[PDB]
């Protein structure tokens, strides 16, 4: 369960995403509350109150990325996807990825870590969460081949299922390549 496709390393890890080491590290909220959510408590537990402050100072919208600092995660910055609700979720993942990739080339990142963003209450279905991730992920390692990055999609340990599907998804892309 990890592959190197050119120069960008992707591996499935079960773990906490708030106890991660990244360049940055994704956090995932609904814009109105981030103390809301099981990944968004986690990582403002982790984090600390300073987080929050730098978060609601800097929402001023289309945005669909903010950007923070890691504050006490050991991250140098956070990227909070917001989901507006004004729109289909498979897009909104497909568009809030594409964004965290790009940033990664603005912000000269070598390494971004993502929960299994979307599947938090069955909104989006786990198959297609993994399709859309590992889609965009490996779209961007073909189009910017010159960037070294390591990904790590974060699984929480007990969402057994959820690590089967993104297991499966990376088997079958790695089968091609
Ligand atoms: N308004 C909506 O219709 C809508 C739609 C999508 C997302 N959201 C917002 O985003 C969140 C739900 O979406 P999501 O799926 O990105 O988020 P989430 O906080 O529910 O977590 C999503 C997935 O990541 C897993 N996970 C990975 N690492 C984890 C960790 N360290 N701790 C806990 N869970 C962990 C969760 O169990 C789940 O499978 C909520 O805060 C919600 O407001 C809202």
């Amino acid at each position: 369960n990890a592959m190197v496709v050119n120069n960008l390393t992707l591996q499935i890890v079960q773990g906490h995403i708030e106890w991660q080491t990244a360049d940055v590290i994704v956090n995932s909220v609904n814009p109105h509350d981030i103390t809301v959510g099981p990944v968004a408590k986690s990582i403002l537990q982790q984090a600390g109150v300073e987080m929050k402050s730098e978060f609601l100072a800097t929402k001023a919208r289309s945005q669909l990325v903010l950007v923070t600092k890691g504050f006490n995660l050991f991250c140098k910055y956070i990227y909070h996807v917001l989901w507006h609700s004004e729109f289909p979720k498979p897009q909104i993942l497909k568009h809030a990825m594409k964004e965290c990739l790009e940033k990664c080339i603005e912000q000269n990142i070598t390494s971004i870590s993502f929960p299994a963003l979307g599947t938090g209450n069955m909104e989006i279905k786990k198959e297609t969460a993994a399709e859309i991730l590992f889609d965009e992920v490996l779209t961007f390692a073909k189009d910017h081949v010159k960037h070294q990055l390591t990904v790590k999609f974060v699984i929480f340990p007990t969402d057994l299922e959820i690590y089967k599907a993104f297991s499966s998804e990376m088997a079958k892309r790695s089968k091609m390549l």
